[PDB]
């Protein structure tokens, strides 16, 4: 009765797609799919550490350095998710429809509030990542630049009480606009830029590093994701009714 071990990240199942894939996955191989969710860096320790068959993360140059060390044998691209930029629905710094390098320095020039995780979280990175690509310098020691040290809906109603812009994951969004009934003060202003992408990889772990990893099981898996129903299938999954994830497998 295969078993198949998987190390992916709490974000991802935050997002409930696992629990949805899982028994589809089950039915259509025969193999049972078990994961934990812990933080990347956690993640990509199991496979070093062999407790793992498989990967299923969003770290793209963590994944790299994993593979290179042996620990897996390649990054297979499946979906991505996406950040926005969020704020007012007055937006007034006026960003609307702008790229996110036109936005954050639209915010910058403007003194806008802008509300930052501060936490050293994976969506804490993308926020800084995305500041380092403006021409202005970095916003770190601006007095409108707010750094909670909070999760991501705390940060968000610091946002809306601040009358601030904020970067969040769309599936916290998509729960915080309903629980505000679909009507929150805080709108998607920012979205669709590639930057934003989060992009999903499975990698198998190397049966190198660890000689008794189940590969054929984890090669199974990404197969699985990869075909064009899996694709479409995941295309189609829907928080609260509303899509989270581009299927983008090559
Ligand atoms: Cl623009
Ligand atoms: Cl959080
Ligand atoms: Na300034």
């Amino acid at each position: 009765a295969p078993v198949l071990m998987m190390a992916t990240t709490t974000s991802t199942d935050n997002t409930g797609l696992l629990d949805d894939l899982a028994p589809q996955f089950t039915k259509d191989t025969g193999i049972e799919l078990r994961w934990t969710a812990v933080g990347t860096g956690k993640a990509l320790k199991m496979g070093e550490n062999c407790d793992v068959d498989i990967l299923l993360v969003h770290a793209p140059a963590a994944e790299k350095a994993f593979v290179d060390a042996g620990f897996g044998t390649a990054r297979t691209q499946l979906m991505y998710n996406d950040f926005v930029i969020i704020g007012p629905a007055a937006d007034p710094a006026g960003v609307k429809g702008m790229t996110v390098a036109a936005a954050l320095g639209k915010i910058a020039a403007d003194n806008a509030v802008f509300v930052s995780r501060g936490d050293n979280s994976g969506t804490h990175k993308m926020e800084k990542s995305l500041w380092k690509q403006i021409e202005g310098p970095s916003p770190e020691k601006e007095a409108w630049y707010v750094q909670t040290g909070q999760g991501m809906l705390r940060t968000i109603n610091v946002a809306a009480e601040k009358g601030g812009y904020t970067m969040t994951d769309r599936g916290t969004y998509i729960k915080y606009e309903a629980s505000m009934d679909g009507n929150p003060p805080l709108k998607i202003l920012v979205e669709g830029d590639k930057i934003l992408f989060n992009q999903y990889s499975a990698i198998p772990v190397n049966p190198a590093h660890c000689p008794k990893v189940k590969k054929d099981l984890a090669d199974k898996f990404v197969n699985w994701m990869a075909s064009p129903a899996t694709q479409k299938t995941i295309g189609d999954f829907k928080l609260m009714g509303k899509a989270l994830f581009t299927p983008n497998a090559e």
